[PDB]
């Protein structure tokens, strides 16, 4: 896997809070990042998972933590799905556009039959280094819970190297 | 240009007049059809071009020619889209989703800096053979009018050899 | 298809109102540009197509439209034609000579199995850029009104960018 | 990453319960299975990750998951480390040896730089399909309960398909 | 040169004598063919060349020989010089349009700079055998007459196999 | 064979006397070395050659040798070992892990099916060129005498180049 | 064909008149150079060819043409043959010996099958132009006259630049 | 090293009690080996390794071993070198010439810069299976004593597989 | 070197005996061969070394010995130079002439430079095989008694092998 | 042939009149130089080519010409043969090994199926020029007269350039 590996550049459109805006890896130099891949907007099944993450979003950025969701849908799809879902509404973080697919591949996270990412969350330091990897299959939902522990715990790790047991 | 070669092989989901179907090159053999490729779908530009064609799908039907409608886009959003515009709700043909791209780059018509189609039209006839072709940056929009002018003499010319 | 590149250099001999001139892309630097291909000269075909691009000509020059009709035939051969059809010679626009194929290629419209261009329209813009492109099959004919109506809207997107719809 | 991918096949050789058995890839189909990875035997780190799926070990039992623990030390190390530890001891699952990495290597979680493998779980399936991974650097823990709640929904799902939550 | 080597095989259209045929390699086994290329129609240079040979053409008619002019421009160009040039309409035999350039290239004369083949004429006997090769620069004159003894020598000593001193 | 070639850099932990060290190819230069390979710690093996050669370990560096057993297991588990071997536990000199078998195949003494080392010891001199190596498969012993009476021959010789017996 | 290109640069040796020299690009610089190609010396052909150039020499000569004959036989066997043949004896120009057959490969002329040179005449101006060729299968004869014709036409179009119709 | 794989095909002449034979690797199959490697016959060092296995052959032979020393020499050199020195006298064993250095490079012995063989001793199964490797430098010498020593072991494993502890 | 291996198939005209033959490597199967390459016909230099042949050629024919002299000269070339010198009008054996250089090449035996074969002697057995090889540069002279000599002992090993030393 | 070709750098061992010294082509510069190669020492042939070469040696010196006999043995060889037989001992010029074969490769005159030289014979003049190339199969003796004669007329020829 990627983990304990430096992310990649990138430069991708976004929507947030109503604005378009550009995202690219300067932008996550010095913070805490989760990348958050799924498939598509729009689809049939329930945002849950991205609407688990928005409830969980105020305490992620009092850890200085920065969340991007990502799909290969265009930043102008994700604007549509932000006013036709409640739960998507409720999304107060950056939703990365990915049409060439790049982010989705510097992640080696493209179905290339599909054109579409899979489902995988990735968690990055300030140095830009990946600390946490979970990959799961449709159905299996992505705990942002646990989501919370692991950064958490990578925080402390960050601070108190070689923790003897 | 790809003028006068024959479309290759090709299997995508679509919206369909409220379904999802599945399209491949086996479904236009022996009709004519016109792939229609755009950007996206929910941009900010007026989507005239779509609805003039839906406007004339009526028309279209009779002379047995289909339409395809093209976007790298899913079939779902496609599904929303459809639901969102009072102008792309009066498309009846099929809205082909191609997010791998391949659809777009049988027709060599990505812009693989942006993973979008550009705007371009084809016309093919029941053996596969692409007869007219049009072509345009955005702001210069495609005329449906013209269009089935060049249909018809497209179908005339294959009744009517050289004169 | 070549939209949204910038044509390549070039440097053929044409006939323009009774004279051999020589044209490259020097020439449409800086002004719009339409480049009508077509297959040959002399041809049973009905020259329907040139003469009427010949009728839009005056309003095409006063919209600083430049015009070049391209086929493989020699500069030689496009001052006979054009002394020869009443259509043909009302043609005031250069009648480029392309038997080397390279223009024709540079466009990627040869027919290679016939040695003549394919019947494509390309329209380019001041900084070399194609905006719009038009290639049908023999009979299925081209417009001069559609090209005017193009070549006006994309003067127009040039010089209001990104207009947003109302 | 792997999600969805079929599992290569592999012969190991692993301690379980004083015994020292072969493991193949056949010995997981028709079964749901969890392959533990951790960097290596008898090193500080309290084998925290590797208790705690000990304990939750008979639920997995009573789910029919079987559950394989593997590093690049050998299956020996992993008997001696066994009667050593007082958490070791209580592991009733097979403790996979894959000294030349194979298997590690199978599921792409190879520290190349250090010879030992990454901390990474994965859930596969009765037809041998990944449908869960999961990777940590070393500090962040990896939490059985949470890796139970997925298996259950793993089932569930492949019980139940298409059950999934309608959208509005 | 191409001395002494087989023709190679070609389908090219062309006008003869207020009608457009077909020609290809075929028509040419078991006869002799001369094949005069020139670089272009309706230029500003003398037919003469064409014309010195259509003079001879009921003799060389005579002898079994066929004539054909090839340029690269098309036959429908052809049959508009045989039209407005009064040498020009003195040609009865087959004038060959060659827009591909693929006989001109088959006969290695193609002036690759311009698209139009140069002055060159060639005699193949009834096995497809170039007998006899000319090429002149833009302004040196290919001599009709000098053309006919060629044929001449050079169906003697078809007849007469090398024929010692 | 890499008889008379230079050893190649390398940097690995080990376990000497109780502690860790770090053990670089700069530890060997000016001294004399053995460079003593086996498969695994742990094995049901009688670990006969290790305690031979530790057994002679005295008289070794009464005569400036130092020694490095070496295997693909961890120094963490050399460690283990040494604390329930009673043989492995008389070892005082330095036992160097090898889990990236970097080391391993700088002596191209790797058994790449096992992911283990072969029998093989390595005699290297203080200008770091190999002038003894031997190599036996698993049941056939080295002797840690004729290791003795090798090492001896190369100081001799080292000393007193040319001195070797002429012919007739 | 080598028709309007540009001679390559070649040293050879060389008979001319009871002595033996050494003919370079350098000696046709600014002058009028005819390259004359024949199979073989000592054959039982007549040297037809060569004697009806050897009658135009002094005619030749002064117009500011050079002839050169050239074979892919020694120079040495050029001398002895211009010796044994009353024909061959009336030689006054430079008879080159090309036992490299780099001369005949530089003009494309080498019968690769025997190692003798075509029956080819080549015309280069001053600046090294080729600017007539002649090709003829064993058997057909070369005008010696004609040759002269070209030359005089290629002289005039030299000097009176392309003169329009 | 090439302990535990399986020699190669080889064909060698070797001198072997004031014969000549020919040596090739049929002629070990189903029998202990052993391939005595060392630089030259003739030096100026004493032969006391070769004559120590000598001194062992008998007892070598007991056992069933085959011994074959080896050198790029020729075997005729062997044949003199065999009549010149005393220890080398005693040699009963087959010794094989090598120029080609085949043989060498099989067991990928060979000082390429020298052409001589090192100091290298191999002992294979009657499977050819090489179980024991030996290599020394000048000066540091292969004691036939320790060698029959590890043959007895290899001979008893082979016997009493899996000799638990 | 060439020494013990096959000669290669060859077809050559050469001049012999007043008339003009075809020789092939079919030729000198199951003869002894000799091929005696030189520089040039008609040139300053002295032929004595193939009038030095043509002196042992009654001798060689009586051993089963066919001779070829070779160069790149034609063989039209050979019958010239051979009714114009006294000395090379001795010759009986076949003069094979090599234009195309593929004789030459065969035996690499060829001046790049010069377009010439260098001055080489092979002596090939009745199977085809190079039994003795000589080169020599301008001026240094092949003795045809050596070449004798030494065909004698060709033929004399032939007949018996591996004859150990006395 | 290498007839006419400059001989390459090398450096081997050699036995010279009961001593070992190297030799490398940077000795044979400015002087004449006979390589005279044989497949191997200690065989059953005659070594009367090598006595022969020895019996001129004498002479050889005279007109300036070092003598280099080479084979794929080593020195040691050299000097154990030079000691054995009556016809070697007469040697007094060096005896070259070439166990690399490198030098023996350089006259492109190796039998690599065997790892032993081909009886060759090469002059080579003060400038590293070949100007004469003898080879012979085993039977076939090589005549040292005859070897003097093309070394005289060799160094005529050097001194008096074409006649």
């Amino acid at each position: 896997s990627l983990i304990n590996t430096k992310i990649k550049p990138f430069k991708n459109q976004a929507f947030k809070n109503g604005e378009f805006i550009e995202v690219t890896e300067k932008d996550t130099e010095g913070r805490w990042s989760v990348f958050f891949f799924y498939p598509a907007d729009f689809t049939f099944v329930c945002p849950t998972e991205l609407g688990d993450v928005a409830d969980h979003y105020e305490e992620l950025q009092k850890l200085g933590v920065d969340v991007y969701s990502v799909s290969t849908d265009t930043h102008f799809t994700h604007k549509a799905w932000h006013s036709s879902s409640e739960t998507i509404a409720k999304i107060k973080y950056a939703m990365i556009g990915d049409p060439t697919g790049a982010l989705t591949r510097n992640f080696d996270n493209m179905r290339e039959d599909e054109g579409l990412a899979d489902r995988a969350t990735f968690v990055v330091d300030p140095q830009g280094i990946i600390q946490a990897i979970e990959v799961t299959a449709e159905g299996i939902g992505r705990d942002a819970s646990d989501l919370l522990r692991k950064i958490k715990a990578a925080q402390y790790v960050a601070a108190h190297p070689g923790e003897v047991c």
